[PDB]
């Protein structure tokens, strides 16, 4: 029968749960140090360490159920951490560590110590129920009746839940549920530990855990997110509605700066939200590992501006994250030129599929990525047919600009220039080859290149060359004359 040394993770995240079911099996260890530090972290106000001690409590009645031994052990006063003290006594001792701690896996690994890595148990939350329709939040507090805020943002009241109060051990029980669910629910993370309160991301749920002393009792407020602007306000028609339910993944909210943006952007968050999915927002990589851990459907990234902004977009996207970023910028080439070099012309649909431009608070413009094989627009040759990725609006089904690879830079091209170009070679060609049957007319790096035979150049004269610089400033093109061979 083995011995079982629980670490602090262990009594934060729920092991007495795990003895009771038979997942795990043992006698029971706590090393002293780490009661001596929980006790230190109560008495000086953190949330952690009393979850962690009830835990104990806990503890003491599943191992005399369950007909094991329950001893605190090991060295007080020798000087260290109460982690580094607990492994010290395994590696003596021969007991496994118990944790929940990615990191105690791998030094306990290093070190030779057997531990056993508690895997999240699906427990559920008593909580999600007393959200109606109308209910914004939950209040709990020490000995007062629970309490639902019930209405609208600047349009509300608190109705009590029950006709009963909460003693601190009922609140305390709700803060380790939700502690406890931390570990399973998409998308959650525990932000900032200070001394009376703890602040914890629960899926979509903003959580406040307050305790003595900050606050004069044990309390609990739970926000669910809230929008003044639902995406249905914008009356979006059928067609962007089923894309963003069915297809869209990789999303960018555009227009000007002013045009908001950002209120659709949350907008649309919500929105799925109420699909089910869970939601995150960063408001510009810790924030690159904490949001690969735990991986929400989407993130909402307002305001790209960086290099590192769009980066994480390309690194969350490829991690299987949905996005809604948001830029400044009045084009679709102003949106998206940022992406198209970080990634393969192919991977780009995988990246980004679906761009909406705000204009005054309404969608004015929606795009399209689809990848696709062509040769583009205002392109004679056929043997250079590509991968393109054709940028369509979503409306009329036009493409209006293509991404490819010409020479070695991937570029954003509206179909117009394209066009524009071959339209000004022909222009071109034809008023040249009047005299000159022989000479070429091609773009090249930002100049109409009229190549002529050497034989030929005695029929250049002054009546073309006035020609061609008429073609010059009426159109505002730079032509150039090369010899053959």
């Amino acid at each position: 029968m083995n011995d079982l040394m629980l670490d602090k993770s262990a009594l934060l995240f729920g092991v007495s749960k795990y003895l009771e079911k038979g997942i795990i099996t043992g006698n029971v260890l706590i090393h002293k140090s780490l009661l001596a530090e929980l006790e230190r972290e109560s008495n000086d106000g953190l949330v952690s360490a009393e979850i962690a001690l009830d835990e104990v409590k806990k503890l003491k009645d599943i191992t005399e159920r369950i007909l094991v031994n329950f001893e605190i052990v090991g060295d007080d006063s020798k000087k260290g951490e109460a982690n580094e003290l607990s492994r010290e006594y395994c590696l003596e001792k021969g007991c496994i560590i118990v944790t929940a701690d990615e990191t105690q896996k791998k030094i306990c690994d290093a070190m030779g110590i057997q531990y056993n890595f508690l895997q999240p148990l699906k427990q559920g939350l008593s909580f999600e129920s007393f959200f109606d329709d109308e209910t914004m939040s939950l209040h709990i507090k020490e000995d007062t009746v629970p309490k639902a805020k019930k209405g609208k943002p600047g349009n509300w009241k608190f109705v009590n839940l029950s006709d009963k109060p909460m003693l601190s051990t009922d609140v305390r029980m709700i803060a380790n549920e939700i502690i406890n669910a931390v570990r399973l629910i998409k998308g959650s993370f525990v932000e900032i530990e200070r001394r009376g309160s703890l602040s914890i991301q629960l899926g979509n749920y903003a959580v406040v855990i307050t305790r003595p002393p900050l606050s004069d009792g044990w309390e609990i407020t739970i926000t669910r997110p809230v929008v003044r602007k639902r995406l249905e306000d914008y009356n979006l028609d059928e067609r962007l509605i089923k894309r963003l339910e069915e297809r869209a993944e990789g999303i960018i909210i555009a227009g000007a700066p002013g045009m908001g943006k950002t209120t659709f952007a949350q907008a649309l968050a919500e929105y799925y939200m109420r699909l089910g999915k869970i939601v995150k927002t960063i408001e510009s990589g810790e924030l690159h590992d904490i949001l690969l851990l735990s991986r929400p459907d989407y993130t909402v990234y307002d305001e790209m501006r960086n290099d590192e902004d769009f980066k994480l977009y390309v690194d969350l996207r490829l991690a299987g994250v949905g996005m809604v970023g948001v830029v400044h910028a009045t084009s679709p080439i102003d949106a998206i030129h940022r992406f198209v070099n970080r990634v393969d012309i192919g991977t780009i649909p995988n990246i980004l599929d679906t761009i909406i431009f705000i204009n005054s608070g309404n969608v004015s413009k929606v795009y399209t990525l689809e990848m696709t094989v062509k040769v583009p627009a205002g392109l004679k040759e056929a043997d250079l047919a590509r991968p393109v990725v054709e940028i369509k609006d979503l409306a009329t089904g036009n493409t209006e600009y293509e991404i490819y690879v010409f020479g070695e830079q991937t570029m954003i091209v509206p179909v117009n220039r394209g066009i524009t170009m071959s339209n000004m070679e022909f222009k071109i060609s034809k008023i040249v080859n009047n005299i000159i049957p022989n000479a070429t007319v091609k773009y090249e790096d930002g100049e109409y290149v009229i190549v002529i035979p050497k034989e030929e150049i005695g029929k250049y004269n002054r009546k073309l060359v006035q020609r061609l610089k008429r073609l010059e400033k009426k159109n505002n093109i730079k032509i150039k004359i090369k010899l053959s061979d």
